[PDB]
């Protein structure tokens, strides 16, 4: 589970 | 579980 | 983002 | 981001 908001 | 807000 | 493992 | 392991 890898979640990136950018 | 890796979560990044940027 | 709703992730469920069961 | 809701993550549940069960």
């Amino acid at each position: 589970v890898q979640i990136v908001y950018k």
